RNA sequence: GAAACUUAAAACCGUGUUGCACUGCAACCCGGAAUUCUUGCACGUCG
């Protein structure tokens, strides 16, 4: 390529049902329920991660590749 | 024997990512019981 490169990907990601990704025991005590969800820690808006979205999409493609290859792969 | 500084000058310094892989996930009906019912003549009065 001869050359060092640095290509960039924008785009959105609109929410169609409910969205639900667990927070477990960060914060509480009022307007907590039974399973809350995970949040900024300053502005207090609702956040999506980048390990749950690396990790939803590496898991999607490795069935994707290991059932056209008739081979199961146990790890990353 | 009484009398004349093994002194002067000199950075423990230069280079180096606590870094690489990892879904807060799987299973769960806001469901089960309950009559918009009870009483009521389209009728009375005729130089």
């Amino acid at each position: 390529t001869t050359s060092y490169a640095k290509i960039e990907i924008t785009g959105t990601l609109t929410v169609l049902t409910g969205l639900q990704i667990g927070a477990g025991d960060g914060f509480s005590a009022i307007g907590a329920v039974d399973k809350p969800v995970v949040r900024d820690p300053l502005s207090r808006l609702p956040m999506i991660p980048g390990t749950s979205l690396k990790g939803k999409v590496r898991t999607l493609l490795s069935r994707q590749y290991g059932a056209d290859t008739e081979t199961f792969y146990r790890k990353p």
